[PDB]
């Protein structure tokens, strides 16, 4: 067996095609168990609706999600990402980055 926690990164891009879009994205790496739970969060609250979850793997034990739907930022609100795992004793809750 082998378990990994993941590395979390809470970043906003915007697409090229789009610069009026931005999203919230939070990728979630290198983690095993797959198992996992993750949500976006705007001031503490899950978003319900997260347009993208693209999980994937590289070694067969090393899996990686990048959550990620549009948002629209203010000064006012709070962004975050919430991730439970096996590895983490408590939920882990990463801010948006807002340099990253
Ligand atoms: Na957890």
């Amino acid at each position: 067996m082998i378990q990994r926690t993941p590395k979390i990164q809470v970043y906003s891009r915007h697409p090229a095609e789009n610069g009026k879009s931005n999203f919230l994205n939070c990728y979630v790496s290198g983690f095993h168990p797959s198992d996992i739970e993750v949500d976006l969060l705007k001031n503490g609250e899950r978003i319900e609706k997260v347009e993208h979850s693209d999980l994937s793997f590289s070694k067969d034990w090393s899996f990686y999600l990048l959550y990620y739907t549009e948002f629209t930022p203010t000064e006012k609100n709070e962004y975050a990402c919430r991730v439970n795992h096996v590895t983490l004793s408590q939920p882990k809750i990463v801010k948006w980055d807002r340099d990253m």
